[PDB]
């Protein structure tokens, strides 16, 4: 099955004993017959924790992307055994997808480290990606430049993660607008009780200055209420500044579309790894 | 003349005193150069400066590009009268050809400050664009990761400045290995005499392990030797960490071919502003 080629490296840094993986390149992805082109990305990540993810910007209309982009995996020496390396080729558009072009696992069995790992594979097939259920969360982003209005739209979220015993959800959204590590706003949307797939369509709005809006973050979180007890986040995701993949295509679109509303649909993330991110 | 559209804003931030440009996208570029597409990049600079350009990245293979990209130019308000924003739509190639798509001219004096600018506007026609003339310098890039071994080859340069009054130049060529604005390695060709072409074809080395090859910046400066006095730099140019267009695309083109030497011509900037850039 020809699903095209990935240019990768892989390489062991005793130094700092750190995994290093670099995304060059893909080519002759499959051409639609649906759309024409794709919309390609490639998300990298090490088995047996999905938890963490990296995602490679992704690129417009093209069959032959170049990427150029580095990741690092923080691992002691002796304990990459038992670990897979996965680059999976994602077609983006603005759904819950998970369209998978095509992979290619590398078992760190079958790597000889002390020398750099550089070369073509071609993908293989594959449905799904090993992930962390959480759930997906759909909101809108519109930017007005002149009057500096940023206006977030948090419209419904999808296969949340059960938060109750014997039950489903009680799922509320809560947003952050972010500058530099500082809090500048907070909103949350009312509660919908018992339920995985809550629909909210409820918009808040804040005050972005142009002269700003290039440096803010913001980031959404769903939790679960709990009347007697504490509120568990069951995932979130951020957009803006250093965001990266689809959050920052989503982010650049509604800087591309001033006075438009953009929705999109996001794959919520564990709430420790998106902080790290943020940090 | 049907040359695409170009999407950009424009803003004056009162609060630092500069000019805020952003080069969004370009949309329907003449299908040209190349074949099927082109390699898009837009260079942006202030008028009368000239000295002064900036450039996206080079997307490639497209009639659409999304770049997404900022510049500042720091201008006080009060000397904003006089000057033009040239906006030029360039499309890459390795040769000397500086080839104009299109281009689009914005006299300060038709702006309306305190209110943000965003729009498209067709291209226009435009063979030549205002540059400052410093020459041209051709030089090839060839890395082996394993090995850790990067290689330079100074190959000619064209169209140098007359640094000799009643004469030419006598022109050679140095290069600065650096990495985090430490001077690592330098390097110098020979001297060719009375010419404004020399061609040279030495190749230099350096260890630069795997490790770093993606931190360090290779400098490559042509200067006018004199035997009584100083010898002044004619011009410069910068590849690796925070390089921009064209050299940013030739240090990435290394790297996606390893063990082979990849060949561009480079346009010389002044001296001052390329230090700034890697200030
Ligand atoms: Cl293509
Ligand atoms: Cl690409
Ligand atoms: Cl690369
Ligand atoms: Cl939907
Ligand atoms: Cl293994
Ligand atoms: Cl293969
Ligand atoms: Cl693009
Ligand atoms: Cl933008």
């Amino acid at each position: 099955e020809k699903l095209g080629k990935l240019q990768y490296s892989l390489d062991y840094d005793f130094q700092n004993n750190q995994l290093l993986v670099g995304i060059i390149q893909a080519a002759e992805l499959p051409a639609l017959d649906m759309g024409g082109t794709s919309d390609p990305y490639v998300k990298v990540f090490l088995l047996p924790d999905k938890k963490k993810k990296f995602e490679t910007k992704v690129h417009r209309k093209t069959l032959n992307p170049v990427f150029n982009e580095q990741f690092t995996f923080k691992v002691p020496y002796s304990e990459l055994a038992g670990k897979t390396l996965v680059m999976a080729v994602y077609d983006f558009d603005r759904f819950s997808k998970h369209d998978i072009i095509g992979e290619f696992k590398v078992p760190m069995n079958t790597v000889d480290f002390g020398h750099v790992t550089e070369e073509w594979r071609d993908l293989q097939s594959a449905e799904k990606e090993e992930q962390e259920k959480l759930g997906d969360i759909c909101f809108s982003l519109r930017y007005v430049p002149t009057a500096g209005k940023l206006t977030v739209v948090i419209l419904e979220a999808k296969n949340l993660k059960k938060m109750d015993v014997g039950g489903l959800s009680d799922p509320y959204v809560k947003i952050h607008l972010m500058q530099n590590g500082k809090r500048l706003k907070k909103k949350k949307t009312t509660i919908k009780k018992n339920t995985l797939n809550p629909y909210y369509n409820e918009s808040f709005s804040f005050e972005v200055p142009f002269e700003q809006i290039q440096k803010v973050q913001v980031v959404v979180t769903v939790l679960d209420y709990d009347k007697i007890g504490k509120n568990d986040a069951i995932g979130k995701v951020f957009v803006g500044y250093n965001s990266t993949g689809a959050e920052l295509r989503h982010w650049s679109d509604m800087l591309a579309n001033p006075r438009r509303p953009i929705a999109q649909w996001h794959t919520l993330q564990v709430e420790e790894e998106v902080d790290a991110m943020l940090a």
